[PDB]
Parts: structure tokens; sequence; C-alpha cells
DNA sequence: AGGTAACACGT
DNA sequence: AACGGTATTACCT
């Protein structure tokens, strides 16, 4: 096992990938990918957007889940049924049959893009797991512990891989190392990740 | 009190 | 380039 309460389901989303990617494009046509600026004033290397009832965003004052896209000033697009179904099946396979996400953060990684080691704790109900779907180019996922200096596991995540963490491992530090350039026939030159959460009550 | 930015340079 | 400092503070509510 990846950790207590955590598992990787390799190639779980492989068969669903083409549809998922069509729906990413549909979501982004309404709420475009944007590289967000941290409260500290740095532009993130990962480009992001959201779908579902709540979207993760930065602002001057910190991080926030909000029902409105601050760039368009309209609600985030509805969560595609392909996304919701894949998430439900993955969560069930990982031992979290009751998971009901209300938020999906869509990450796009160009070569060089990274996500520094962090915890997912913007969500009030820590009982719900995180379901994380990889698409396109491969990336090295770091998965640690409750403390930043806890030893890291480094796992390659490839197209279609799904990682789920929760319970004892819900607050574990994790991240993505700078993406290697490459080619993938479905995403061409990038990696996408879908991160499903229950962000509200 | 407690929340929490850093989902972001030097060795 | 893997590891860890920084928030060891200065603000909010
Ligand atoms: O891209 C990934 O695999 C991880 C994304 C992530 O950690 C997040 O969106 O909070
Ligand atoms: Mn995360």
């Amino acid at each position: 096992p990846l950790a207590a309460g955590a598992v990787i389901l390799r190639r779980f989303a492989f068969n669903a990938a083409e549809q998922l990617i069509r729906d990413i494009n549909d979501v982004a046509s309404q709420s475009p990918f944007r590289q967000m600026v941290t409260p500290g004033g740095y532009t993130m290397s990962v480009a992001m957007t959201n779908c579902g009832h709540l979207g993760w965003t930065t602002h001057r004052q910190g991080y926030l889940y909000s029902p409105i896209d601050p760039q368009t000033n309209k609600p985030w697009p509805a969560m595609p049924q392909s996304f919701h179904n894949l998430c439900q099946r993955a969560a069930t396979a990982a031992g979290y049959p009751d998971f009901q996400p209300d938020a999906c953060l869509i990450n796009r990684y160009a070569p060089g893009a990274k996500l520094c080691l962090h915890q997912d704790k913007d969500e009030p109900d820590l009982r719900a797991p995180i379901v994380s779907v990889s698409l396109g180019l491969p990336a090295i996922f770091q998965f640690g512990g409750l403390k930043r200096n806890d030893p890291l596991k480094r796992l390659l995540l490839e197209h279609g891989d799904v990682v789920v963490w929760g319970g004892e491992s819900r607050l574990f530090y994790h991240g993505i190392q700078p993406l290697k350039a490459g080619f993938h026939p479905l995403t061409i030159d990038c990696r996408y990740n879908l991160t499903f959460r229950q962000a509200g009550k």
C-alpha cells in the first residue's frame, strides 16, 4: 500500500482518458486555464482551472474555495459526468465508497512545471479522501508524512494512474517534481491532473 | 488563541 | 540535485 488509507490504482483511468480529456477542453473553454499568483506575489508554474460547485483559487489574502471563477466572474463549469463517474469508481475501488466530491481542480503541467510539497487542508471535512487522476506525460509524485521533513516516497505517475489518500494519510505532504519534456499522443506536450475533493459542507 | 501564507532559495 | 530553511513572523478573525 502507498500508506495507511492511501493507494495507487495504476492505469485505472486509462480507458476513460480520451473522454476525460475532451471534457477538460470543454471545461477550459468556459473557465480558461490560468497560472495563479500566490499571496506572496509569485506566479505558479502549473496552470489551473476548476469545475464543480467549488474551485480552488489564490487571492491576496490567502487561498480560498469559491463558487465563482474570479477571472470570468461566473460560476465554475459544472463537473462533467465523465469526471464524476470516474471519481466515484476510483474512490470505491480505493475503499472510500461514500465519497461525494463538490470540487475538481484541473492542473496543467508544461515542461518544467512543478507543485512544491504541500498539504491539502483547505477543506473543512477531513473525513473525505482526495482522488487524484493523472493524464498525459509522466511525472514524479512525492508522498511523505504529517511533517514536512518526513521521508518522501517518489513514485512515477503515468497516463491513467489514479492516487487516493484519506483517513490516516489525509494530511500527508505531497508534490510534483518539475515535469520532464516529452510527447504523449493524447495530450501532446503536457500532463493534466484532476484533483477531486469535498471542499464544502 | 488559533489560523496560516511557502501550491513559493542555499547547500 | 535531494533536502530543508523560511512563518524562528506578522497579520487577521
Ligand atoms: O498534480 C498532481 O498529481 C497533484 C496535484 C495536487 O497536489 C493538488 O492539486 O493539490
Ligand atoms: Mn495537493
